């Protein structure tokens, strides 16, 4: 696990910069599927292009030398795309790239072979089609959850990139949907909406951090995952957004002990759609997206740059998923804390073999 503290530093990076355009708006974006797929894009590109791709991934090129970069990748993408997988990811990475290029053989064995995605060639002449194109692949490769993806192209488009990722996570330890009742949601200090709210007593991975003045919960899926939901005190919101570090959340990882509590938390239905020359702009990846850009691996004789990249994620938080474990938790006597997630809290999900952060977001109101 080489290159995860470089994946969690670039989650903080993308999160916090996200945070900072909107401070009002529900928060979803992957980690680990944006950073693979400009990764294998890197591939193709040389010079300052390159370095800047990797760099804007928060990878140290003077430090960590480029093989251990492409190997942690490709281990983690062993990892997610295992057959026996409970965790019910879906993800793809489609390069569509005009049909009058002639492409070098080494990229796309690169981008099919080691990376396992998709390259298509199509006729950006024809600027609707193209776009409808984009638009069903990412929808057959969503079976119909991403739907109209990509609004609009620009008639100069040559090469363009689209990243989905859908999760719907199994509660290893689930809710009962009986106990789902509507219950306010402090959007603010003196108001509230009403949402759908699961909860159980159990026995949980559950703390309250003085460092990040925040209650932290750990809840692991079916499969090789745990979310971790981070509850700020009263007016801390930006306080727990501004001391979260990799080392802290590592500790949370470490941690198996369990108390009771009376758990509320909302169901979520959220997504979040970035474009991603725009987001990873402001961290230095700008070289790629311009006429200067050097993709010269993808092809050699003609100019190239990336036109468009959009990032699609969606998530799915509900009580269960198909049935009978049968976990039994024994709940002592004492009264246990109430921890409701009913205002703002942050969140990420973390691939439980490699610690890399699949996902990563904040709720701001669940029925946004």
């Amino acid at each position: 696990n080489k290159i995860t503290p470089n994946l969690a530093e670039f989650a903080f990076s993308l999160y916090r910069q996200l945070a900072h355009q909107s401070n009002s708006t529900n928060i979803f974006f992957s980690p680990v599927s944006i950073a693979t797929a400009f990764a294998m894009l890197s591939l193709g590109t040389k010079a300052d292009t390159h370095d800047e791709i990797l760099e804007g991934l928060n990878f140290n090129l003077t430090e960590i030398p480029e093989a251990q970069i492409h190997e942690g990748f490709q281990e983690l993408l062993r990892t997610l795309n295992q057959p026996d997988s409970q965790l019910q990811l879906t993800t793809g990475n489609g390069l569509f790239l005009s049909e009058g290029l002639k492409l070098v053989d080494k990229f796309l064995e690169d981008v099919k072979k080691l990376y396992h995605s998709e390259a298509f060639t199509v006729n950006f002449g024809d600027t609707e089609e193209a776009n409808k194109q984009i638009n069903d692949y990412v929808e057959k490769g969503t079976q119909g959850k991403i739907v109209d993806l990509v609004k609009e192209l620009d008639r100069d488009t040559v090469f363009a990139l689209v990243n989905y990722i859908f999760f719907k996570g199994k509660w290893e330890r689930p809710f009962e949907v009986k106990d789902t009742e509507e219950e306010d949601f402090h959007v603010d200090q003196v108001t509230t909406v009403k949402v759908p709210m699961m909860k159980r007593l159990g026995m949980f991975n559950i703390q309250h951090s003085k460092k990040l003045s925040s209650w932290v919960l750990l809840m692991k899926y079916l499969g090789n995952a745990t979310a971790i939901f981070f509850l700020p005190d009263e007016g801390k919101l930006q306080h727990l957004e501004n001391e979260l570090t990799h080392d802290i959340i590592t500790k949370f990882l470490e941690n198996e002990d369990r108390r009771s509590a009376s758990l509320h938390l909302p169901k979520l239905s959220i997504t979040g759609t970035y474009d991603l020359k725009s987001v990873l702009g402001q961290l230095g990846i700008t070289k790629v997206f311009s006429n200067g850009a050097d993709l010269s691996g993808v092809t050699e004789e003609a100019p190239l740059k990336l036109s468009k990249a959009v990032h699609k994620a969606v998530l799915t938080i509900d009580e269960k998923g198909a049935a009978g474990a049968m976990f039994l938790e024994a709940i002592p006597m004492s009264i246990p804390p109430e921890v409701k997630f009913n205002k703002p809290f942050v969140f990420l999900m973390i691939e439980q073999n490699t610690k890399s952060p699949l996902f990563m977001g904040k709720v701001v109101n669940p029925t946004q």
